[PDB]
DNA sequence: GTCAGGATACTCCTCAATCTACCGGAC
DNA sequence: GTCCGGTAGATTGAGGAGTATCCTGAC
């Protein structure tokens, strides 16, 4: 097959004649080419790299220009390959030891189609975009390597500050869309369409640029201006949807295909416009739309699968590839493998999930029976970007680590399994002996590095700082390996490495503190944040250093750290949540998420929906209002008094809120019996309306009880959130020891509690429920008598403690 | 014969969120 | 013998980014 690929070429007959003559000498000591590179460089560079490769050979390599023969076979390996080859020759000295590029960089920007011009370019017009529009060399090499390379630097030079000073478009992001193919193209396309896209279409210019970022930005670009309110009005898509398909690869194909797909996926096939963009928004969104649109019945009517199966399998990049192996392979997979479709599916669920599932049709018997992986071990490795390197690379990789290294198998797996596998196992072999002799380390905490993503890159980073921040800051060497076992190890290691004196310095914080917060996944993010949030939570909203830190040493710390700075205001003001309590919920992992979900029921909820939202996460006591005895409304009165409570909340049925009096709420508690009182011990009182007075059914969570007195005052609880007093006790926060307790500060000698929980009343009740309780008082514990037990000694029955 | 542009597929690195086990008193 | 409350390690999903191959049109 590669004969005929070569063979077609324009000038192929002419390629493969004059490669048999030179393959006697190519494949000498000079360049030691294989058939491979031999017949690469005939396909792609034709007879002229191919005779260019052969008659320069003697100055390609072993001459000063240091071109190695795999750098060669890299430039000779494009159409014109034969004048890359001389212009890298006659400017590689000057561009490395004048401009002072990297040799690596001068043959990126030879090892592209139009070669010669963008080295020649590069040549000229380097020190002028360096010097005239403050253009590093990397940005200039990474425009330059690229098809059309020179085309893209020219434009650059004349539309940079045009772009810039007329559109206020970041020199930055005039590289990065000048940082692919059709670098030009994009760039007269985003000055040409901005005025419209911003204007007529209600587009930012972040998306606009997000477009013009990929390749293809020119015909995405174009295409959005047509079809953007066409997809909006005929078939009710958002301009982020449409944005989100443009700002892909081949944007343009994904968004004509949507159009002309969508209704017959919606109507006929039973997708949602929801599961249409997500394929659309992709690189190859329009094949495997279209593979969808045609395989999508077939491979749930053969093959079993479901709908989101095949739409998982289409949302990746080359969904096409994956829906198509699936559809040939997985009844290979699944009998003659004996892999359940679910791992078929999850492998194919990937980007270049194709090669991830051919590598093991062809591999699995050797990664299982000749070093020793379990089908999931494999599996496992697979379904990653990149899994058909890493399941390579174990299977050439593996026995040399174990035998020679004496890592065990299974910590050879968990490095591939990781993104980036390949990358951390090889550099793993390498530095390995170093990082466990030059430095100390044990072999578990370098492979504990390792197996992260981005591994690789902590994996230097620690070889690099390791020796610099355990004496120029004096951190213990555990520090280090701990900040570098998280995903992205290199970002906070060397955030720390340049931060930690500041921090320590102007925010006064201990190295300890900075540690904590660097040994996370979002290390970088939350160690710059606090840097500039931390003095703005402590002198905005009274924070201490010691919270800052609390709500930075997590996973999603940088997200925690922002919501707090912006929903206090509203969390405390309106809704009357206590500063450390928001606080406490930004403490965990995910704190943004606990703070907008709070957010959101407090401000949109219906009085019901407010009113558990704000006992499950404040804590207190509920008063109903059905009872309206002068005893038991006096009581209210005289709990209020006792505390000078400072806010006082109206809570309609509709969910709003109004500033009230007490004295309203005073006499409202009175006349409207279908309300409930919640006295928060911070100093906040609500009054709620509407609600439905009752027990919820028990949903496996935070469950409600009520406790019922002699004098017919009835008192809701909620689980949870309990005293802290008592942390100590083992029934905190149970609707019995809230009970117990709560009789014990009102001097309460009798009183009945409800409760819903179809598992039972757990055994911590039954001894410490009379110790709550004050000597001399009795509470009797009724489960809702509808269910026994979901564990051992739990109590399905009514009982009476005593204190 | 080179060169510019577009579409497509694959691989590597960071960041949150969520999801399970641990781990702790005290009748 | 939780309806509790951290703690560290383990998936699960999503987005930015650098690397690679191929085709088509115009000279
Ligand atoms: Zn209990």
């Amino acid at each position: 097959e590669a004969i005929v690929g070569v063979g077609k070429q324009w000038s192929g007959a002419r390629a493969l004649e004059a490669l048999l003559t030179v393959a006697g000498e190519l494949r000498g000591p000079p360049l030691q080419l294989d058939t491979g590179q031999l017949l690469k460089i005939a396909k792609r560079g034709g007879v002229t790299a191919v005779e260019a490769v052969h008659a320069w050979r003697n100055a390609l390599t072993g001459a000063p220009l240091n071109l190695t023969p795999e750098q060669v076979v890299a430039i000779a390996s494009h159409d014109g390959g034969k004048q890359a080859l001389e212009t890298v020759q006659r400017l590689l000295p000057v561009l490395c030891q004048a401009h002072g590029l990297t040799p690596e960089q001068v043959v990126a920007i030879a090892s592209n189609i139009g070669g010669k011009q963008a080295l020649e370019t590069v040549q000229r017009l380097l020190p002028v975009l360096c010097q005239a529009h403050g253009l590093t060399p990397e940005q200039v090499v990474a425009i330059a390597s690229n098809n059309g390379g020179k085309q893209a630097l020219e434009t650059v030079q004349r539309l940079l500050p045009v772009l810039c000073q007329a559109h206020g478009l970041t020199p930055e992001q005039v590289v990065a869309i000048a940082s692919n193919n059709g670098g030009k193209q994009a760039l007269e396309t985003v000055q040409r369409l901005l005025p419209v896209l911003c204007q007529a279409h209600g587009l930012t210019p972040e998306q606009v640029v997000a477009i013009a970022s990929n390749i293809g930005g020119k015909q995405a670009l174009e295409t959005v201006q047509r079809l953007l309110p066409v997809l909006c009005q005929a078939h009710g898509l958002t301009p982020e949807q449409v944005v989100a398909i443009a700002s892909n690869g081949g944007g343009k194909q994904a968004l004509e295909t949507v159009q002309r797909l969508l209704p017959v996926l919606c109507q006929a096939h039973g997708l949602t416009p929801e599961q249409v963009v997500a394929i659309a928004s992709n690189i190859g969104g329009k094949q495997a739309l279209e593979t969808v649109q045609r395989l999508l019945p077939v491979l749930c009517q053969a093959h079993g699968l479901t709908p989101e199966q095949v739409v998982a399998i289409a949302s990746h990049d080359g969904g096409k590839q994956a829906l198509e192996t699936v559809q040939r392979l997985l009844p290979v997979l699944c009998q003659a493998h004996g892999l359940t479709p679910e791992q078929v599916v999850a492998i194919a669920s990937n980007g270049g999930g194709k090669q991830a599932l051919e590598t093991v049709q062809r591999l699995l018997p050797v990664l299982c029976q000749a070093h020793g992986l379990t089908p999931e071990q494999v599996v496992a490795i697979a379904s990653h970007d990149g899994g058909k390197q890493a399941l390579e690379t174990v299977q050439r990789l593996l026995p040399v680590l174990c035998q020679a290294h004496g890592l065990t198998p299974e910590q050879v797996v968990a490095i591939a399994s990781h993104d980036g596998g390949k990358q951390a196992l090889e550099t793993v072999q390498r530095l390995l002996p170093v990082l466990c002799q030059a430095h100390g380390l044990t072999p578990e905490q370098v492979v504990a590095i390792a197996s992260n993503g981005g591994g690789k890159q902590a994996l230097e980073t620690v070889q690099r700082l390791l020796p610099v921040l355990c004496q120029a800051h004096g951190l213990t060497p555990e520090q280090v390996v701990a900040i570098a076992s998280h995903d992205g190890g290199k970002q906070a290691l060397e955030t720390v490495q340049r931060l930690l004196p500041v921090l320590c310095q102007a925010h006064g914080l201990t190295p300890e503190q900075v540690v904590a917060i660097a040994s996370n996944i979002g290390g970088k993010q939350a160690l710059e944040t606090v840097q500039r949030l931390l003095p703005v939570l402590c002198q905005a909203h009274g924070l201490t250093p010691e919270q800052v830190v609390a709500i930075a040493s997590n996973i999603g710390g940088k997200q925690a750290l922002e919501t707090v700075q912006r929903l206090l205001p509203v969390l405390c003001q309106a809704h009357g949540l206590t500063p450390e309590q928001v606080v406490a919920i930004a403490s965990n992992g995910g704190g943004r998420p606990a703070l907008e979900a709070l957010h959101a029921v407090l401000t949109d909820g219906s009085a019901q929906e407010r009113l558990r939202a704000l006992q499950e996460v404040a804590g207190f006591p509920v008063i109903y209002t059905e009872n309206i005895d002068e005893k038991t409304l006096e009581t209210i009165e005289k709990l209020i008094k006792k505390e000078a409570p400072g806010k006082y909340r109206l809570v309609r049925p509709d969910g709003s809120v109004e500033e009230v009096s007490l004295e309203e709420l005073l006499e409202r508690i009175k006349e409207n019996n279908s309300a409930a009182i919640a006295l928060g011990p911070s100093g906040n009182v609500w009054l709620f309306e509407g609600i439905d007075h009752s027990l919820p059914e028990y949903d496996g969570t935070t469950t409600h009880g009520v406790l019922v007195l002699d004098d017919g005052t009835q008192i809701g609880f909620t689980s949870g959130n309990g005293d802290p007093r008592y942390t100590n006790y083992r029934n905190n926060g149970h609707v019995a020891q809230k009970s117990a307790l709560y009789m014990r500060e009102n001097n309460i000698s009798n009183a009945t509690v409800y409760h819903n929980n179809t598992n039972g009343t757990c055994g911590y009740c039954n001894t410490m429920t009379a110790t709550f309780l004050p000597e001399g008082a009795t509470l009797t514990v009724v489960p809702p008598e509808n269910a026994v037990a979901n564990n051992s000694r739990a109590i399905d029955y009514v009982k009476t403690y005593t204190g």
